[PDB]
């Protein structure tokens, strides 16, 4: 991986438009073609799940309005993890709306500083700093009106990476949704000068945890996590909701664990003096 390539991709597919849509029950997709953002409609206002790159905040606000929502009705902002491709609009939206920001406790310093962990002087990974109103840990519950989400600590990709669980209806039946936080290696350093202390252990705890969770609908902060576009194509009035795939988090976490092993080996070999 190169940071140049990360930025190149980040300034292309990550900023390209995608038509917003009702995904399941009160969960609506309002992200880009490469970064997933969601509105959760409650009886007491909107919950915003993540934002996108700093340059894309206007696009996200536009997508919200395209669905008939008001940006002003956002009361809570939740974060999966504190990297600029997910936090770029937090300061702006929080100021505009007066919403409270909720995030994993170990990501609080990242959010409040607007920097990438272990690469804190890199301005192309910086974002506008934002205050955290509530810092969460494993099992904490966050409620707006009729809707409650449960925090799960799934560190590795960031130290405070938080996967959020909530129940939706599919017809008469409950289905459990996870907004998985990310388990990719991406720009992180695993060995040598690791991005943060204990990162390797965190990733492997997270892959195992993910495989053991009872989840009907896998979501995530990039559409690639759950094959969003292919599922959207299969949506049809009266047909089963294609986002319900209860074995998918096991399959996806297995693919992540296998890639993790590859990247750990690669970085370990790269540390050898040549
Ligand atoms: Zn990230
Ligand atoms: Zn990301
Ligand atoms: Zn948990």
């Amino acid at each position: 991986q190169t940071i140049k390539d990360f930025l190149a991709v980040a300034m292309k597919k990550w900023t390209a438009p995608f038509e917003p849509f009702q995904l399941i029950d009160n969960i609506y997709y309002v992200g880009t073609d490469g970064i997933a953002v969601y509105v959760i409609k409650t009886s007491q206002g909107l919950i915003l799940m993540d934002t996108a790159m700093p340059q894309s905040t206007g696009m996200i606000k536009d997508n919200i309005a395209k669905l008939g929502f008001k940006v002003a009705d956002i009361k809570l902002i939740l974060n999966t993890h504190a990297h600029l491709d997910h936090t770029g609009g937090f300061a702006e939206i929080k100021k505009e709306t007066g919403a409270q920001l909720v995030a994993g406790e170990r990501d609080k310093p990242l959010l409040e500083g607007g920097y990438y962990p272990g690469d804190e002087k890199n301005e192309d990974l910086a974002f506008p700093a934002v205050k955290v109103d509530r810092a969460v840990k494993e099992g904490d519950r966050v409620t707006l009106g009729d809707t409650t989400l449960t925090a799960h600590a799934t560190p590795g990709h960031s130290p405070g990476c938080t996967s959020w669980e909530m129940t939706v209806k599919d017809g008469k039946e409950d289905r459990e949704v996870l907004f998985f936080c990310s388990g990719t290696v991406a720009l992180n350093r695993l060995v040598g000068q690791p991005t943060y202390a204990g990162i390797v252990d965190d990733y492997r705890a997270t892959f195992a945890k993910a495989k053991a969770m009872k989840i009907d609908v896998l979501l995530g902060p990039h559409p690639e996590v759950y094959g969003m576009q292919a599922k959207r194509a299969e949506m049809k009035d009266g047909a089963p909701n294609p986002f319900i795939k209860p074995g998918e988090l096991v399959t996806y976490a297995t693919s992540l664990s296998e890639d993790f092993d590859k990247q750990l080996a690669k970085q370990t070999a790269a540390l050898e003096k040549k």
